[PDB]
């Protein structure tokens, strides 16, 4: 039973193609660099939706009780969320198949949160320690992809719903989840999940600048600075997340740090602090690089599959 | 003695009216659908505020207990919020009349809120289970409606303050709500509120566009994009909130549901979302239309006044 | 061993300072009331700053505890946050002396919640008791007063990084607070740092317009009227947080009063709610003038230092 989590990995690699794809008129050799990654991420995801469909037909079970978990449900949401970014990258060579994975994942994405996060309101099951970054996955990240997925096709009123969605479940669960964290200290068995406080204002201001057209404006400058706040708060706990020792878990960061390359782009075309758009563009590909160096030597040694 | 919540079911009918009056120069037998609604909201105002001046009179230890209750006294808000919405209704008539009731309800609440949700703060009467989507009354829809009464009599700029007062306190109060709804399931006698919790994002887009000249912007549609999804969530859970039967108690909703269609008649004017527009303003009227029935149907056995 | 809260005094006089500078070219005498609140607040910076640098070389430990403490730290960001304001206040007689001064505070300010902010996502050293006003100061209220500083210098986009750090964190915050206060009451011995719940809307709308270029816009008449019903319920509370005796602690009121002030001259130049600014700025002087003098009796009893 492949463990769901590791869309994460298929998810940061599209991301981070999507980034460069922006690059490309700049400097051209950007194309390749971004045809190259989006390649990986989509072969990557073929394999790990045909491993789910299997699991879904001989370990329904398991899908189950993570479905029906009020911490482990979350991970779910990054099926549909790597959907519609396949789809993203397949649009620069196919419109149609790109489409027709965008209405699957936005689909599926809202019918999932619609009938799981709302139930969590009837009480009883979510617990004060069930609250976990994870939870930006259905609430927040998912909303975000289908946002700026929709604005890719045309969408852009549309596109404009979803991303509201995502923001004020962002600011509206943010709160409860950081204090929290303050109070109770997260089990390192989860503590590589602090990576996925990276997202939210860096995946928010993706998905606007997407929307918008590109336009750098005062919104996008306030989303990067709480998103470099969050960078500055999670750089300095780095050596206590990884208290216990690197592992695949760091994927957690991908999503934002993906973001982070790709709004910086925007920046960068924009004329908008360039400076710290080439530092963040940087950052955030040696970051993924380190990660897909670490992931090759798990493989290396059969430690990636359960 | 008048349960003081009867007052959402006159709040609701003179929502719907206004909504329908924003129609009547695209289609004007709008006009009189929205002046019947308009005639029947004030009536059974009128007689509710003779109601409860007759508590206050002969019940008023009644009235003492719900002021000094940390979750019941939110309800009184509604006598203020629709004293100002009889106003509004009331000035396509008599401006004058109109704007003495804005100014007595705009006035009450302000003080209502001043005397008893900041007396909050001072601890030890509030308790985790006072954490009730009935809050939203006083602190954030009493709030809204000043927004756009104000607005309607010319005073814009103090509509925006009232509008901020209110948007702000929605967002910093909602992450407390819902963390409570997720760990502690709601009693059923309280359920039906669940209702209220369709209201902010509507009921502050509907005051936005009525202080912004019905300019439908972004943020107009981010706020739209929440509603929605919160919409959905409320959907799936209506056969839950309903668990022990349908009751009058789910006047609740008409909040929201009239906030919806007042806000889709100006994105319908925009021309933004027409075909969600169309949706909104059918489904919000078919709802309030049911409850109308199943309110009559109350009075028609005896089972409406306690 | 000073206590780190006195660093509130020059504060709230330096931020009164740069009210009164604002209004200038409207009435030419303002500039002489800037200055000698400048050259005042400036002075008791001094002092206060080599008093510390005493504490830090004879009373160390005493440092290091309050450092360490999930409530006390909070007060230690006062010193980068009046350096950055004295930087601005000096910068109308020596900009390099002034921008000195504000990059050391804002590396300062942003290195302090760099190492100690994010330090409490451990989990199990802040504590819900440790859910208190003054948690503001190093999150909220340093971040503004970079962004403001950095304005005056010309870097509005950088200014807009620490501004979007500061109002996110800000409505990150909150929420958690006021269901604090609510439920706990507040102890009687930190009662005075309710003050600082006035401070956000108002030193959030007045950095706001220092990057803006003084446009008094939705967003800023939004803010307003948060702040303003924060005041309104600060008001009613005001019996209850003196409720043991007026104290040096009010001090506390005095950076929402001098933002109150500050904004007001922008709204007043804007001709937007002229006569709420006269109210507030002439009320936000009186109070702080009522603290100016209350200190000066406490030093004329020998009440002032420890
Ligand atoms: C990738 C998405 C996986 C979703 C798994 C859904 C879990 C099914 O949930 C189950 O539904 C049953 C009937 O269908 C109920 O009787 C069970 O109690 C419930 O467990
Ligand atoms: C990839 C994500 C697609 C969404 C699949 C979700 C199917 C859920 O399945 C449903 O579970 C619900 C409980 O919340 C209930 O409707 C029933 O339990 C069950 O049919
Ligand atoms: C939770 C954070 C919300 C931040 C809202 C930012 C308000 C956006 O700000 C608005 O942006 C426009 C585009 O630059 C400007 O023209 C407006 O004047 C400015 O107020
Ligand atoms: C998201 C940021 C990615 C953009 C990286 C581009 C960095 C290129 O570097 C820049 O090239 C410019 C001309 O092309 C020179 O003028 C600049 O000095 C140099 O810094
Ligand atoms: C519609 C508004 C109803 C408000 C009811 C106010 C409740 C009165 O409150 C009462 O005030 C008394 C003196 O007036 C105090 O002595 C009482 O302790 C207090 O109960
Ligand atoms: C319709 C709403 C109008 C506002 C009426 C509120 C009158 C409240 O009455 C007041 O109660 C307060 C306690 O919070 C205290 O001032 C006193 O108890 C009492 O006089
Ligand atoms: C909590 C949710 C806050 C959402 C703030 C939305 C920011 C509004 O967005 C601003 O709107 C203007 C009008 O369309 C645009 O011109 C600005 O460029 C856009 O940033
Ligand atoms: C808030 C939404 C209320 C508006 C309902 C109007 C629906 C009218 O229906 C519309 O009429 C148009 C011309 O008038 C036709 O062009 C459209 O095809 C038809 O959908
Ligand atoms: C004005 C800023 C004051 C900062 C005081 C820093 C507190 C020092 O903190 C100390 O660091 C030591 C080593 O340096 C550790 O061994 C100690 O455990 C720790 O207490
Ligand atoms: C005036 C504010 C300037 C910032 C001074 C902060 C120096 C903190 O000092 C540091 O404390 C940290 C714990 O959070 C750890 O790095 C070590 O304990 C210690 O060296
Ligand atoms: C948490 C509070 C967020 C409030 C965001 C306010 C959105 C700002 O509002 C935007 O401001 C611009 C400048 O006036 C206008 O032109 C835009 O149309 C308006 O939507
Ligand atoms: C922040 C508010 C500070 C501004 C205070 C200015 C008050 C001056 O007072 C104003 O003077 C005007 C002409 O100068 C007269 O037209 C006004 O009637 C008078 O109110």
């Amino acid at each position: 039973p492949l463990p769901t989590g590791y869309f994460g990995i298929p998810l940061g690699l599209a991301a981070l193609s999507l980034a460069w794809f922006h690059l490309e008129n700049l400097f051209p050799a950007a194309r390749m660099v971004s045809d190259v990654l989006g390649i990986v991420a989509s072969a990557v995801w073929i394999l790990f939706i045909l491993m789910y469909a299997y699991k879904l037909r001989y370990y329904f079970e398991e899908v189950r009780a993570e479905y029906h978990s009020p911490v482990r449900f979350s991970f779910i949401a990054l099926i549909p969320i790597t959907t519609m970014l396949v789809g993203d990258i397949l649009y620069r060579w196919n419109p149609l198949i790109a489409e027709v994975l965008i209405w699957i994942g936005t689909i599926g994405q809202l019918l999932f949160s619609t009938l799981r996060v709302s139930e969590l309101w009837q009480g009883g099951v979510f617990e004060q320690k069930s609250t976990h970054p994870s939870f930006y996955l259905p609430a927040v990240a998912a909303n975000f992809t289908s946002a700026s997925s929709l604005a890719l096709l045309g969408y852009h009123d549309l596109g404009y719903l979803f991303f509201g969605a995502g923001m004020i479940a962002w600011i509206i669960f943010e709160p409860v989840l950081l204090q929290h964290l303050r109070i109770s200290s997260l089990e390192p068995q989860f503590r590589a999940t602090m990576g996925i406080v990276l997202a939210p204002a860096f995946v928010c201001v993706s998905a606007y600048l997407s929307i918008n057209h590109g336009e750098v404006d005062t919104l996008a400058k306030i989303l990067w600075g709480y998103g470099f706040l969050q960078l500055f708060f999670l750089l300095r706990l780095f050596p206590w997340i990884v208290e216990k020792g690197l592992n695949i878990g760091l994927w957690a960061f991908s999503v934002g740090l993906a973001s982070m390359a790709n709004s910086a782009t925007a920046f960068y075309h924009g004329n908008v602090l360039q400076g710290v758009s080439i530092f963040a563009f940087v950052f955030s590909n040696v970051m993924i690089g380190l990660l897909v160096l670490m992931t090759i030597y798990k493989l290396t040694k059969g430690q990636f599959f359960l």
